[PDB]
């Protein structure tokens, strides 16, 4: 359980992307989940769509609320296209799953990690990205240009990101907004403090699929 893990230097996460004027975090994290894994062992990098996730996902409120634990649940169950015979737009629509043609990646299930529990969280992580919420309403998080968030922020958890590393300190997180936010899109939030919430209630709910 290395001292430090980043997925990047892995060639596991492709390059970073906007949700834009669309509450839909939650696919976008989700994407980033399955796509990790599905990198982890056939050694194989893929971007798929998480606009088919919005337009396909009743369950979820595409743009403006979901559960990135429906999102992987779904892909497991029918599957997920790439992102570009489904590329993001923004808008939540009718579902081309079916008339887009036959799927292009379908994980095995999904799994969810014992909410606060950092040491759980980093094992996951180690072994494959994962799908974490946390507070952004954030007034703060919301204008991280780069650092170690340690806040101020709270418990009210309502933004779904993706953690692609840790350090014996500091935590890896990919955020849904543009490369015009915290480091390049990329967030680093401090671990080891007590706080079993986590700051920002970045270990309330996290997740992943499976693959065989």
């Amino acid at each position: 359980i290395p001292e430090y893990v980043d997925w990047r230097q892995k060639g596991a996460v492709t390059p970073v992307k906007n949700q834009g004027s669309c509450g839909s975090c939650w696919a976008f994290s989700a994407v980033v989940t399955i796509e990790g894994i599905i990198k982890i062992r056939t050694g194989n990098l893929n971007q798929y769509s998480e606009q088919e996730l919005l337009d396909c996902d009743r369950r979820s409120y595409g743009c403006n609320g979901g559960y990135p634990w429906s999102a992987l649940q779904l892909v497991a169950q029918y599957g997920i296209h790439y992102r570009n015979t489904y590329p993001y737009e923004g808008v939540q629509r009718y579902c081309r799953s079916r008339e887009k043609g036959p799927y292009a990646a379908k994980t095995d299930g999904v799994r969810q990690v014992q909410p606060y529990n950092q040491g759980a969280l980093l094992y996951s992580i180690a072994n494959q990205p994962v799908s974490v919420v946390l507070q952004a309403a954030g007034k703060d998080f919301q204008l991280y240009r780069g650092g170690i968030f340690v806040g101020p922020c709270g418990n009210k958890v309502d933004h779904a990101v993706a953690a692609v590393g840790y350090g014996p300190n500091y935590i890896l997180i990919k955020n849904s907004w543009g490369t015009g936010w915290g480091e390049n899109g990329y967030i680093r939030i401090k671990r080891g403090t007590g706080n079993s919430y986590g700051v920002c209630g970045l270990y309330t709910s996290s997740f992943y699929p499976v693959k065989n």
